[PDB]
Parts: C-alpha cells; structure tokens; sequence
DNA sequence: CAGGATCCT
DNA sequence: CAGGATCCT
C-alpha cells in the first residue's frame, strides 16, 4: 500500500538478492528457503513494466512446517518491519536502496504448487473469468486444488502449464493473460 | 463507555420505539422483532456494550435493514457494518456507548437469540457436545452433515431442551 | 472468484 | 465453537 513502486528489472533485481537470504526458524534450528522453492509471482512474473510490489510463493516441503515458515521468517541482513503475518500470507515493508518497499510472502505446499502459482500470478480479472467458467461446471478453484462437491479433485499434474491445460483452457504465458 | 444494568435497559427502551431502515421506502422497525441480547439478557450489573437483536421477515431485506439502518431522536455513528453486524457508537446523555446490532431470520430466531445469549464459556460447552454426535449448532440453525436438521420450534426455550440440554434462564447460564 | 489476517461477536 | 467486517491477496 505504502510501498514505492518499482519497475520490472527493480523487482527482479530484489527477488535475485532475496533469493539466498529467506529462512525460518524452526523449534530452534534455523533452515535456509531454498532459492529453488521460492517462486516469483504477480505482476512481477507477467512482466509488467511497473509493479506495486513484489510477490514470493514460497514452496514448503511438508504440512507440519506451515506453522513455522512464515511466522518465523528471517531474512539475512536486510531492515524490515511486519504488516501482518499468519500461515498463508506474510507481508513485510523492506528498506531497498533507501527505498521502502512492500514484499509479499505466501506459502504452498508442494502438492498445491501448481493451484498456488496458478492464482497468484493472476491477474484478478483472468482468474474471475476462469473459476466462472469452472463454476458453471460445478467446480471449485482456488489456490489448494481444484474441487467438486466440497471433494478434491485429484488431476494427475505437475506443472502449471499442465493444470490449464487440464482444466479445459487455451495456456498462455504470463505475460499474455488479461 | 460501561454501562450499568438499568442504564442498558433504559437506552434499549428508548430505542424500541425509534429503529428504522430505507428499502427507497422508510420502514419502521417493530420493537416485537426487536430483542435485547448479550450481558443485558443475562443481567449482568455492568455491561461493556448494549446487544440488540433484529429479526427480519424475509430474506430480501438482509441487504437493506443494516446497511441503512436509521435512528430517530438519536445522534450516532457507525464503526462497521454488514448485513449480519452493524456496530454504532451511540451519544446517550453525555456519554458514548457502543451499540451492537445484529440480524436474523424470522426462521433463525431462536438459534440467534441462543447464540447471542451467551455467555461464551457456555456456548463452547454446548457446541462442543453436540460435535460429539456429529451435529454443527450456529447462530442459523442446527446442522448434521452440511445440511439443515428442521427443527419445528419458535422459542428458545424450545430450542435449548430439543437440542436435549437442560434449560437455564440467561442469568443462570455458565 | 475465492480466500487470509486481524480484531472482534 | 463457530463465524463476520474490513481491507486486502
Ligand atoms: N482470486 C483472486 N486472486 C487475487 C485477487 N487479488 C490478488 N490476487 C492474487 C493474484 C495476484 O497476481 C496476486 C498478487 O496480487 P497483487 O495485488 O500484488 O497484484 P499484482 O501483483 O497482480 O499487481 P501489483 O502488485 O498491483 O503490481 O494475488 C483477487 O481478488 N482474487
Ligand atoms: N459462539 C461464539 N459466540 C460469541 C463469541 N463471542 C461473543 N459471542 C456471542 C455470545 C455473546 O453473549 C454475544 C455478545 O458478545 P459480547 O462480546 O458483547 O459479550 P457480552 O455482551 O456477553 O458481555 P459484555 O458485552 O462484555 O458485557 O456474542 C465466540 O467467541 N463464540
Ligand atoms: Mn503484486
Ligand atoms: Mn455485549
């Protein structure tokens, strides 16, 4: 909200430096976010020229860490205050090059990693259309999976890519939805 | 501001007769679909706000009966509101008070009035029980299964002894 | 469309 | 225990 907007390569420029830096506390021991399990998301993935913030998705291994990652996020050698901070979504205010900025985490688990990348790219008025489209089907979307009947509906996929295309939809880049 | 027992239940008096909402039509609020609720149903001798209850006929005027809602003879202003809860902060002889409304269904009634009853302790109590046989109570209806379990009762009193818990008036209730 | 964190009810 | 309003995401 606060935060200063930046242009695409600004963004890109943080996620890079953010890339080695995220770790989290747990019951104690101190475990490093692999680079590998943080994806770049919103704007900054469909590549708009200017963004309004920068947004994580962080992949977790196992359920039982969700407790932990977000609510006891450190980030190496970077000044940083809280906005608010639960399991799903933790949004920081971060001093960049003299800048304040707002950055915001979200966590998935690795079996929702598609549903979670899927929505959190967006954007707002693509994904509307999207979970429409599914409702009159009687589907669910979200970002935990795709449902039916209050019951998971257990696609056999991996990828994003694969979960639109398994959803009935015509895939494209990130740059291209609208 | 707190409030003593009989100061709740003189401003509750005064607004019986004085709730109304717009909708392009003005209509008034009857002070029958009008129930006191929380700490001051349970009198209790210091209240931290006033709880009223409105019981609305049908279905169609959850969006109008809160979100324009109005008060006659009464300066005030709203803290939030929705459909279900609208929060106001009341002038009443020189002080401010918090004003609580919340709506219900004339069909919900006597689930409301339980669940804003209170006190919490109770309601945890009560609700955890029937979770025990696999029922879900709120302030709506009793539930078993995702679906709504029809009950042919008006009262609350009713309510509480076909849920099959013995009934206590509110200033007994813990 | 769908859901999350906060601070309540 | 179960859920609402606000302002986000
Ligand atoms: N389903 C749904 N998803 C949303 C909504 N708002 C945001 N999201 C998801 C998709 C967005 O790409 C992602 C990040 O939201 P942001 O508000 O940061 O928007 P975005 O990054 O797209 O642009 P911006 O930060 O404004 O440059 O969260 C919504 O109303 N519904
Ligand atoms: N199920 C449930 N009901 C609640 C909860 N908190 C409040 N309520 C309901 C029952 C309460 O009697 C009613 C009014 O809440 P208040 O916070 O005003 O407390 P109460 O009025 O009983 O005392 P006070 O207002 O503090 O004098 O709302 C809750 O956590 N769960
Ligand atoms: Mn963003
Ligand atoms: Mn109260």
């Amino acid at each position: 909200s606060g935060g200063g907007m930046l242009t695409l390569i600004q963004g890109k420029k943080i996620v890079n430096h953010l890339r080695s830096r995220l770790a989290f506390e747990y019951n104690g021991q101190l475990i490093k976010i692999l680079s590998k399990n943080i994806v770049a998301v919103g704007s900054l993935r469909r590549e708009e020229k200017m963004l309004n913030d920068v947004d994580l998705l962080i992949i977790v291994p196992e359920k039982k860490l969700l407790k932990h990652v977000l609510p006891n996020i450190r980030i190496k050698g970077l000044s940083f205050s809280v906005k608010v901070c639960g399991e799903r979504k933790c949004v920081l205010f971060i001093e960049w090059e003299k800048k304040t900025y707002q950055l915001d985490l979200f966590t998935a688990l690795a079996e929702e990693k598609p549903y979670a990348i899927f929505h959190f790219t967006g954007p707002v008025s693509y994904l509307i259309r999207i979970r429409a489209a599914l409702k009159k089907k009687n589907y669910k979307l979200n970002q935990y999976g795709l449902f039916k009947n209050q019951t998971l509906v257990p696609l056999k996929i991996t990828t994003e890519k694969e979960l639109i295309k398994e959803l009935g939809f015509t895939y494209r880049i990130p740059k291209k939805r609208l």
